[PDB]
DNA sequence: CTGGTAGGCGCCTACCAG
DNA sequence: CTGGTAGGCGCCTACCAG
DNA sequence: CTGGTAGGCGCCTACCAG
DNA sequence: CTGGTAGGCGCCTACCAG
């Protein structure tokens, strides 16, 4: 009841998309369809834009890394990872030449044997590219590689997940510390974007090899889903990544020469999109349907809408109003180029459902002192101030947002 | 090829000497980027999408998977996802026939998943979502930059591809694609320091529809990075079969089947153009002397200004980097921490690594500058030092970086 | 602002002449300093464009009758560099255009 | 001169607005006479601007929206030509450039 | 305050002959 | 086809209701 | 393994050369 | 100007007995 109201409403404000069997609780867990509509990106855009300030851009020596979404095959038994076949290259044995039975077991085989296969994180894309980012740092261990991609996970059917994830090389000295950092470091990440921060938790976990690590989770209306992993992996990863010489992978610290231990930071850039949708919808004040997503992960943060007065007049300072604040980095919503009228409650819902934090109406008065009307998302609040302040007010209130959220 | 060997001594480039020929850098079998050229394609995705999404009317963004449903296209090359599961249920399960060998294969080729090679059927099949978003106003368009899958002369090759999907009435269909090819091709030049290396270049495909192709001349030729196409409207009616009032748009006050215009940019080759069109051999002083200097344009330039000590206490110069690196990361100007390496380096083999790292600015915290507050600015492009106070070099860089965004933008 | 430098002062001011016509055809203004018969210094005439807020400084050698090349100094950097005079009217064309672009934002 | 024929006055005058401010932007000065909103016919309009020396006549059609083609009159030989909308900046300017490089050489 | 509405008049579409 | 008016069409103000 | 000094280690500033 | 360097003295490592 609840929760199809969620769902409902994300599909009609296309947060989502999808038929509405692909909106189900496991279909959108599974990830086998493109679950996000434009609004759905932008907020995912502006999540993923968010995890590389707080991880890479204010982080010390945490450093990029792009890798392919395909990892060289080889024949580990129940790797369940789907394999890259060339349709050629089955048409060049059905269709060139007749083949035999045991010349058709020997192309299978070969198949488990030499295709490549799709990626299911990011540890080894960090891990190949550690050697040439250890002469960037000039060998200076502790140091990080980060990257946002597309990972590839069983389900008959295949699941796309967008991955975040820090692969941390620290010195075994101090890997329980870094890991203990980092541990505290992304939980208050999730939690400072959140309405109910309590609804993100933390709970630690071991491996089969008994390897110490920590599970962030998000407590959705079904139960508590994982979001995010953290491991202590030690050095067995990069030992076999690099076979040989230890001298080549030894690291810094301080004045000794390590072989460093490994830490992988994996989150869920899209289930944390669906967390953040779940934790936004409140019904408040009559009740009425808005989505409170924090003002730096809102996709839209103003709507420009015209009143009553000269239609073209009124259009031409919308036009310039959206210009100053597309130029301010600030996403407009430009319902006054929609050719469709809407009433004010029509449109105040549709802008609270659609999580925009503040609409604009430019009507007559403005074109005579200038005056605008501003509507608050959070707090229904309708305020009259000057045109010429827009700009500066809503570049204060994001960059104070974004400071408030900073000291939790 | 000199330049090819420094972007990879400066991790613009990755890879071993092998994967860093030309042919293999063209097929993108491998991870081509390091740090600094994660950096750089990041800006140039950045300027595609602020020119072609932010700045555009009726632009919106499209999410859709690296997998499409597989089908029995003869002329079909896409690689094909295949689990493993289902490999090891008939060469282990129980003895097989060759009858149930072909049937497995068959019906693999007939059924199993296959990998995108372009974004065009990801926004094809979100057309009718956002037809509803936009009110069924017609024209409007659908962006997404992401990785497509590429077969090689077998190994698969992955390469960053911008896709706009333009959805606009057959009225106006050829001036719509004549406007995007000269927005694109003047995108391509407002960054460039040879704005004549990028070409346009009209071409056909198999059924006669025209189109228009953008080329970079590299040292060994030109090479496609854009393609624009006006398809028609014929892969619209083959996703969405059936009634076409669900798919018709409003032209003004018509309603007809809008003619779907494709404007695809390679960004992995389109950064090693832009690091091709970077590398000029320019002096620092003529009468004492060339150097190895990357022009990479302010708006693409990965690291903005880098910041290092001098004499003086070591101690207190560190924590007036610390809180100006503070300052211009919060303002969105990126920075090279050089204080922060414990390698001591002189000023001629730093001006030459920053050089060649495209870096624009250099800065020099030193005695004085905890005496009055003055640091040494050194400039990438003119090599020319001069005298500042620390606390305008913010609102420098910032209106410095504002200052070339709006030459590019008026050309 | 054009001037000689070393080197035959008959030949150097004719190359003077082609090279102020075809900046004048362009819109570009110039002073033609090398039509001046009176001693001066290159410290002199820095400081005396550099107060007159002369953009460019422009200097015509025996280097331009072999190879082609002048000297070009900045006023706001007194950065000097050898460049082409082929290429001296597209160079200072856009960065005129260059300028009014800057300021037409601001 | 710019002005409008038949088709969308919203849509034909988006046209015409961008391509005055093209022009302007090259040093060509234009008429907007595609902002008026009175009816004139081509006879009264071709009329006015002969009288008000005006050299050409742009007119901005449906045609131009579909492909790019704009109707173009001179003044001293009365004739119409269809050129590609993207070709009237060049041609303009080098036809006032023509014309002061021939009365130069009077 | 806000939306639904009726109607005068100028702007704009599109008739409709050459 | 093309271009001139005839005439349809939508903007804007004012009144009203809830 | 713990802790208090003994002793090494690196910062800082004058020279010197190119 | 700038880099290479030598050395006095306080900060810091890590000796080395309990
Ligand atoms: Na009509
Ligand atoms: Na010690």
């Amino acid at each position: 009841v609840a929760r199809e109201a969620l769902v409902d409403l994300c599909r009609r404000r296309h947060f989502l998309s999808g038929t509405p069997q692909q909106l189900s609780t496991a279909a959108l867990l599974s990830g086998c369809h493109a679950r996000f509509g434009p609004l759905g990106v932008e907020l995912r855009k502006n999540l993923a834009s968010q995890w590389w300030s707080s991880m890479v851009v204010f982080r010390e020596q945490v450093f990029a890394v792009d890798s392919l979404h395909q990892e060289p095959g080889s024949s580990q038994p129940r790797d369940s990872a789907f394999r890259l076949v060339s349709p050629e290259s089955i048409r060049e044995i059905l269709q060139d030449r007749e083949p035999s039975k045991e010349q058709l077991v020997a192309f299978l085989e070969n198949l488990l044997k030499t295709s490549g296969k799709l990626r299911a994180t990011l540890l080894h894309g960090a891990l190949e590219h550690y050697v040439n980012c250890l002469d960037l740092v000039n060998r200076k261990l502790p140091f990080g590689l980060a990257q946002i991609g597309v990972c590839f996970h069983p389900v008959t059917r295949v699941g796309e997940k967008t991955e975040a994830s820090l692969v941390w090389f620290t010195p075994t000295r101090t890997s329980s510390q870094w890991l203990d950092f980092w541990l505290r470091h992304r939980l208050l990440w999730w939690r400072k974007f959140a309405m109910s921060p309590s609804n993100f938790s933390s709970a630690d976990c071991q491996d089969e090899l008994g390897r110490k690590g920590s599970k962030l989770y998000y407590s959705f209306p079904w139960g508590k889903e994982p979001i995010e992993t953290l491991w202590n992996l030690g050095d067995q990863e990069l030992l076999h990544t690099y076979p040989g010489n230890v001298s080549t992978i030894q690291g810094r610290d301080g004045r000794k020469n390590v072989v460093p231990c490994v830490l992988s930071v994996s989150g869920d850039v899209d289930l944390g999109t669906l967390a953040y949708l779940y934790d936004s919808f409140q019904l408040a004040e009559l009740q009425r349907k808005v989505l409170k997503l924090h003002p730096c992960l809102a996709p839209i943060k103003v709507a420009l809408d015209v009143g009553k007065g000269p239609t073209v007049e009124l259009r031409q300072v919308c036009q310039g109003l959206l210009n100053e604040l597309l130029e301010n980095g600030i996403s407009v919503w430009p319902g006054y180029s929609e050719t469709v009228h809407s009433s004010l409650e029509q449109l105040h819902s549709k802008y609270d459902e659609m999580s925009v934090l503040f609409s604009v109406l430019v009507t007559e008065t403005t074109l005579e002192n200038g005056l605008i009307q501003l509507r608050s998302r959070d707090t229904t609040m309708k305020e009259m101030m000057h045109i010429s302040k827009l700009r500066d007010f809503l570049v204060k209130y994001l960059a104070s947002a974004s400071n408030v959220a900073a000291a939790l």
